[PDB]
């Protein structure tokens, strides 16, 4: 039992900034909010609810050394890793997090959960599901020998090619312990394969993976960079969409109609564009595609909130350094959306996002996650970056 | 050739307790009753047809180590208890079971065949066909070395995921020497898994699995927890269904419309339900859904029998101690079913249910399955638990 | 806590029958023995203690199918079938047995302990070793696909053909939790092998063996038939000799000399002579070898007990009807033996063999396992083919 | 670094499924039944990044299998094992219960005994003649 004492709070439902509360937690929720025990001092700060980011990769950093770990190093050895992620993006203020691809993140949120280990809620997709070659294939780049000790990828690991694989990886998926779906629906950037925006997913496959998903009560997840696959993606009924890179008018219209949601991910576009210049970070055949894709997507941005499209808060921190997530928010700010929505898409966008209703805003009942910073974010975007109260299920973990 | 004479005889087809009757065995069968060679004195008793028990695990027995022992132990060590299980379960006063669910039982069927150990008619489904990750998955709950080492189970281990797949594995457990066929339409309680209630079937998969069983000549019991998997594997057509604990107003119209059967499995519940109390006894993944779904079996069966749905017996005494199956007679009556519909129950319907004609009346021409107790069971349902006569296709095993 | 009244006590370690005593049993063991609480009236018998018998296969039984269930039958089958072969050996007198081969047995031991099932002291030897091609190869009579399929055996499996695989498989032996070992030193009857008498093991691969087993208390049985593999043996170190059917003057010095016990298996011999004559009950590669080998043991016998070589009691039942070991009694005096030695070479000098000494005798603090019958067996040893009272760690079976 | 069935075998335990599934354990997987075994073993040690080698001498506590203190190494089995070891600039600790397996890793000659249960005055007596250190 404490009891918090804000000068100012953030109406996340209202979009705008009250005046002094007094926030009171039992039990790890929010018990009573007072305008005007245990007492902490923030009458010098802004208090707003815990942020979400949808789209992180806990169990691996972009590194030179990147392409060639993965045959000499063990799961284990990412798991020390992880740890330290972890702390760094909770220690920021990201108080939750969607996890969207790798094996390592499920053991994480169950050490996380356990106690053993610092960090966020995290919603763990594990195997993302792709076709044979696709930006999720398990096997791209391998050479003959390896390929065939390994055999072919079915969907068990994963790779889908028909409406019944589809099935049986979204029931394997569930064995395995996921909370949300992730599918590739095109190319990448950062595979080791030829194509970065071509279709790889025919629409039946989506919706038996859709239909799968619903069935088991998950949400599904679209990885898209071209046009046609962000297409086949939405028609198909996936909740969300990840690199809309070239979005059209009509891509737009169909978003719109059916109420998908959009995650820009822009900090891993401007990051993936910085390291293209520097000579031999990525391999020959990764190159030329982040050169061309990292450079479209802000602009991609811009349009869509200007087009109505309704988008929420993921940075892809897997590509960019962990415990950075907040610049995101001057991202968004500089391509257009108001500080106040971009504030609003990481923390009632966000839960509505997830599926979830405990969280987002500091209301009566719902769980204590709340963060504090000097400065006024709606005023100036730029006091993000300077978080030093978290507190996550009633428990103060910065002061 | 014996002579029986009784003081009371029940006529199960019309639910009446007769007077003094005498019945003559010859070859196995009754072929004479008269109203008013060796002799056995029974006119101090009341004589009933043996005992039918729908849902059985003659392979199994639940206790503290149970969820450990799979892994250490082999098929071998659990037949040498099935023996004891056997014997015990025959001398209740059960001359006929229908085991539905484990690898053992064929191999006791043929063994109690033969004559080489003592046990009643067993009518046993073998290997249990679920989906990937469902109720039934022998792999749920292994770590990555063994799953590795096993690989992914297919048709030929029970698990399916698509028409052609449960066509195969419906002619897998033909090969394999089954009498009827198990499916898991929902999640579970004592499995390995996080759900207990979600659909984990389609219904065009379970079409293609009674189709095939027809194709055949099987029945097929569907285990069902909740509501959407019940519904779709009562359209499907199924014979009966299991645990419907979270049976509605609709399904009950679906299954009064179609004729499907219900089992209760009482004992079950009660059993799960009062050692979820204990600290320890289950994992810490089974103990929430067990205290959940425990609770609300008995209200179902009442509701049922109000709202007119067909009631067979069954207790799933594989959760329970074996040999102590008639208390669920002492639960169904106080449930609201009356004495004689319970007692029906278990001789004419379970026959009904089975599929044979052979069995389930003391009448000309059937098999000589003749049990007998000192009180009434229909005046008091208290007197089904002292049985001191048993008969079996013409043998005395007890007097 | 019991009182037995016999009216003639046979002493095993004197070898004579004396007149009426009491046997006082408490907590399993004899407490009392009184020259002159619950009774049982025995005065009108003589009370022996518990028969051993020293080579049996509880795991199996000769028949015309028997060359043919074994591509057919699983091992669980054959558990079935153990049930009533262990409770027939149990109530003919035998107390305890030792057997000589076959992975049934060590779970029957389990079981019999756990109290499950009715037997008698069960010492099992698990897998028998053997070479490449030898007598206790399981792959013998193979077609080329299965072969293929199932691979060479190896160690594992109990066929050595070094001094370090020999270790490997006496240590495996005691990793499936074996009581004694077992070898073949030459070829046999009932294998599908050509070879009946060749030598098969060298001598330093016995030596190995011994070794190895005398590191972990084990004792070693080997079969030889031949009289070099029969040399082989006794040179390595051996405990007891199977089968010495063509024993020389050398091989009986050589076990003089050594100390190595013999056990006949008359009735074995016998058998496989009988069934050789019906045509067709044996494969055309076995039926020579029965006829020529089944004709020579008798003798073999009486010559070995007229040159002071020390006999101990098997049979070898398996090959014979389970429960009908006391006719090894009879063959025994039959070939010159007299009826004092015949039954000593079962209580006192078979514990002897075991190399046990809580049992083998009715004196203060052994276990209690005694067993009476009306005759005196050392009077007309016919006697023993009547027993009535059988009694095994002071519980009673047979009255 | 066992024998097959010793204390650190990692298969103790299993039923016939599972033990089929994975096979037999050999010198890669810790288990070794002679001294070209052995050999293999400790360069298998080296080649994971090992700074230090243990054997079992004789059994265990916290196994799953029968015996506590019986024998399972014979003399020359630690000795390749010690000799293996020197040559790549490893040193050698044994758990031993009973006094065989103790008086065996001593004659082979390792560096420190962990739980010297059972130790007697002549395994005392070796123990001091060649400098072994004891670790209770
Ligand atoms: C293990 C982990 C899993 C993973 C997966 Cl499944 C997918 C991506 C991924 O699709 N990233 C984007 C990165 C990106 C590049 C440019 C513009 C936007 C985003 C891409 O390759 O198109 C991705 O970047 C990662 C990743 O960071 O490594
Ligand atoms: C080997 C054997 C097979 C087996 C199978 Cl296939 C299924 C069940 C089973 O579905 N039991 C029910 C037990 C139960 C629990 C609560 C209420 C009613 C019934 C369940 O888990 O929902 C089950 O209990 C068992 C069992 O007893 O072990
Ligand atoms: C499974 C079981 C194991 C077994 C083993 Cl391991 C060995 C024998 C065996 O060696 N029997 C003897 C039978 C025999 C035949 C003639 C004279 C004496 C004995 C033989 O074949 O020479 C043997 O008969 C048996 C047996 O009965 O089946
Ligand atoms: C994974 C890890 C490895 C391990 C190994 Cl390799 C060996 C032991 C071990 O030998 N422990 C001792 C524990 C013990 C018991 C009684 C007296 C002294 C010590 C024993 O079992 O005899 C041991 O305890 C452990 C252990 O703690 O688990
Ligand atoms: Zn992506
Ligand atoms: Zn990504
Ligand atoms: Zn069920
Ligand atoms: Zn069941
Ligand atoms: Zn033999
Ligand atoms: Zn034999
Ligand atoms: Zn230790």
């Amino acid at each position: 039992p404490v009891a918090l004492h804000c000068g100012k709070l953030f109406d996340a439902r209202s979009g705008r900034v009250l005046g002094p509360h007094t926030v009171v937690v039992r039990d790890g929720r929010i018990d009573q909010l007072i305008s005007g025990l245990a007492a902490v001092d923030l009458r010098n700060r802004t208090c707003l609810p815990g942020w979400t980011d949808l789209h992180v990769h806990l169990g691996d950093e972009s590194s030179p050394q990147s392409y060639s770990e993965g045959f000499r190093l063990d799961p284990i050895d990412f798991a020390y890793r992880s740890v330290g992620y972890a702390e760094r993006t909770l220690l920021a203020g990201f108080t939750s997090v969607r996890d969207l691809g790798g094996e390592v993140s499920p053991h994480l949120r169950d050490a996380v959960n356990q106690g053993l280990v610092k960090g966020p809620r995290i919603f763990a997709a594990g195997k993302s599901i792709a076709t044979t070659g696709g930006h999720a294939d398990p096997t791209n780049g391998w050479n003959d020998q390896l390929s065939h000790l390994i055999g072919p990828p079915g969907p068990t690991e994963g790779v889908v090619n028909s409406v019944d694989e589809a099935r049986q990886a979204v029931r394997q998926r569930y064995k395995d312990g996921s909370d949300v779906i992730k599918i590739t629906a095109t190319g990448g950037v950062l595979s080791y394969a030829k194509s970065g925006d071509a279709p790889q997913f025919t629409v039946d496959e989506v919706k038996a993976i859709v239909d799968t998903a619903n069935d088991y009560g998950y949400k599904v997840a679209a990885h898209a960079h071209g046009t046609e696959g962000m297409k086949r993606a939405i028609l198909g009924g996936v909740t969300s969409i990840e690199h809309g890179t070239y979005m059209t008018d009509e891509v737009m219209r169909l978003m719109k109609q059916h109420g998908t949601w959009y995650v820009p991910t822009i900090s891993a576009g401007r990051f993936v564009a910085e390291k293209a210049k520097i000579d031999g970070y990525f391999p020959e055949v990764v190159r030329p595609k982040a050169a061309r894709i990292g450079a479209q997507i802000q602009d991609t941005a811009a349009k869509a909130y200007r087009n109505g499209v309704k988008i929420a808060f993921g940075t892809n921190m897997g590509v960019g350094p962990h415990g950075d997530n907040a610049r995101e928010f001057i991202y968004m700010v500089e391509a257009g959306i108001p500080a106040a929505t971009a504030l609003q898409s990481a923390t009632v966008l966000a839960a509505e996002v997830l599926g979830v209703d405990d969280q987002g805003a500091i209301e009566t009942g719902k769980r204590a996650d709340i963060i504090a910073m000097p400065g006024d974010p709606v005023a100036d975007i730029n006091a993000v970056l300077n978080v030093d109260f978290v507190m996550k299920d009633g428990e103060i973990f910065r002061q």
